[PDB]
DNA sequence: GTCGTTAGTTGTGGGACTAAAGGATATCGTGAACCGAAAAATTAGTGTAACGGGTATCCCACAACGCTAG
């Protein structure tokens, strides 16, 4: 089951790799500042307390 | 009672499925007969030798002196 698992279930790593790709290619640093106010609040990640 | 409307199925159809190497296959069934086309093979027919001068070239050999007297 170990092997199969191995064996069938990485064309599916695969496809996703290929979408993210597809889906991130246009991504790249133009500039240099985006003069933005706006961002993202980060806090310490805590799992069971 | 009857007709159009909306939402939630339900069946049906079209579109995805790592990367590297390699990379050989075998492939039925039959109806006749004559005419035309062109591609191929076979057959029928004609022939030199030295000479005159004069001159272009070649190979092949040799020469291209030295002394004495009027």
């Amino acid at each position: 089951k170990g092997l199969a698992d191995t064996a069938l279930k990485t064309a599916d790593a695969g496809y996703l790799t290929r979408r993210l790709v597809d889906v991130s290619q246009d991504v790249i640093i133009n500039t240099e500042d985006c003069g933005t106010l706006r961002g993202i609040e980060v806090e310490a990640l805590k799992k069971n307390e």
